[PDB]
C-alpha cells in the first residue's frame, strides 16, 4: 500500500505546515502537524477542557463506530518551544492520503498549554519519530508509520515541504518526479529516539564550504534551523546590521537585507537553502527588525534541522531494519 497527502503552510511565514487526516468511522478529518521529532499521535477532542480549545476542529469518539477506550493508558509530552499536552489513549482507525492502519492510538487530549489553545489551525499532532519515544503509559504504542510499515510498498515515508506554498507528505513509496539530480543517503542514529544523522559541513552565500561535522536531527515540527553558535554567527555575520538580541530571544536582521543563502552538506552532496527562506518577518507587527530564521541551538542540547532545512530539499525517512536518510535538491 501508499499514502499520499497534501501539507499545507499554517501561515504566511510557513511556521508550521497541516495535513488532513481521517479518524474514525465516519471519517472525521482534522489537520495535524506531522512532526517527525517525536512519537505521539494527540488531538483536540470532545476531552479537552472547554476553555483550551478556540476555533480547532475536534476528534469526538463517541461518534466513532470504531473507537474503543484504551484502559488505563494515558499520555503527557512536551514539547522543545515549552508547550505540553496530556490526557488518555482511544484505538479507531486513522487514514492518511488513502493510507489507512486500523487500530492507531489515538491521542486524546484533556489539557493543552496556552500556544495550542492560541493556533485554531493545528488540531493535534502526528508523530513521525520512533516509536521508543511514544509517552503514553503504562503500554507505550507505535506511531502512525510503526503500524503502516509492514504494509507499505517499501518501508519508507518523504517529505517535501513547500516554500510559501503546499507540499507532500507520502507514505510507501519514492515519488521519482518529486526532485532533481540523486538522492544522497546518510546514516541515522536512533539511540536518541530521532532521526539523528551528521551533516558534512556548511557554505554561508557563495563562500567555501567549511567540512566539519554537525550532529543533527530532521525534525519537521520545528520551524527554524538551529546550529551551533560559531555556524549561526559566521552567517550572520554577512548580513549588515544583524545581532543577537537577548530580549527578542535570537538572531534579528534589518527588515531592508537581503540574506544570503545557506548550504549544508550531506554526504558529498549540498542541499542550498535560499536566502528567502532564512526570512521570518518583522518581530512584531509593523517592526523593522526581522527574526531569522536560522538560530543557535546552544540552549537546546541538540542541533535541529527544521522546516526551513527541510523544505529546501526532498527527504526520505527510510524506515528499513537499519534507518538512514535521504536528501535530494528540487
Ligand atoms: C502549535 N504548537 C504550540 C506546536 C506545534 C508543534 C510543535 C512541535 O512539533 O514541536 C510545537 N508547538
Amino acid at each position: 500500500s501508499t499514502g499520499s497527502a497534501t501539507t499545507t503552510p499554517i501561515d504566511s511565514l510557513d511556521d508550521a505546515y497541516i495535513t488532513p487526516v481521517q479518524i474514525g468511522t465516519p471519517a472525521q478529518t482534522l489537520n495535524l502537524d506531522f512532526d517527525t521529532g517525536s512519537s505521539d499521535l494527540w488531538v483536540f477532542s470532545s476531552e479537552t477542557t472547554a476553555s483550551e480549545v478556540d476555533g480547532q476542529t475536534i476528534y469526538t469518539p463517541s461518534k466513532s463506530t470504531t473507537a474503543k477506550l484504551l484502559s488505563g493508558a494515558t499520555w503527557s509530552i512536551s514539547y522543545g518551544d515549552g508547550s505540553s499536552s496530556s490526557g488518555d489513549v482511544y484505538t479507531d482507525t486513522v487514514s492518511v492520503g488513502g493510507l489507512t492502519v486500523t487500530g492507531q492510538a489515538v491521542e486524546s487530549a484533556k489539557k493543552v498549554s496556552s500556544s495550542f489553545t492560541e493556533d485554531s489551525t493545528i488540531d493535534g499532532l502526528l508523530g513521525l519519530a520512533f516509536s521508543t519515544l511514544n509517552t503514553v503509559s503504562p503500554t507505550q504504542q507505535k506511531t502512525f508509520f510503526d503500524n503502516a510499515k509492514a504494509s507499505l510498498d517499501s518501508p519508507v515515508f518523504t517529505a517535501d515541504l513547500g516554500y510559501h506554498a503546499p507540499g507532500t507528505y507520502n507514505f510507501g513509496f519514492i515519488d521519482t518526479t518529486a526532485y532533481t539530480g540523486s538522492i544522497t543517503y546518510t546514516a541515522v542514529s536512533t539511540k536518541q529516539g530521532f532521526w539523528e544523522w551528521t551533516s558534512t559541513g556548511y557554505a554561508v552565500g557563495s563562500g567555501t564550504f567549511k567540512s566539519t561535522s554537525i550532529d543533527g536531527i530532521a525534525d519537521t515540527g520545528t520551524t527554524l534551523l538551529y546550529l551551533p553558535a560559531t555556524v549561526v554567527s559566521a552567517y550572520w555575520a554577512q548580513v549588515s546590521g544583524a545581532k543577537s538580541s537577548s530580549s527578542v530571544g535570537g538572531y534579528v536582521f534589518p527588515c531592508s537585507a537581503t540574506l544570503p543563502s545557506f548550504t549544508f552538506g550531506v554526504g558529498s552532496a549540498r542541499i542550498v537553502i535560499p536566502g528567502d527562506y532564512i526570512d521570518f518577518g518583522p518581530i512584531s507587527t509593523g517592526s523593522s527588525s526581522c527574526f531569522g530564521g536560522i538560530q543557535s541551538s546552544a540552549g537546546i542540547g541538540i542541533n535541529i534541522f527544521g522546516d526551513v532545512a527541510l523544505k529546501a530539499a526532498f527527504v526520505v525517512f527510510n524506515g528499513a531494519t537499519t534507518p538512514t536518510l535521504g536528501f535530494a535538491s528540487k
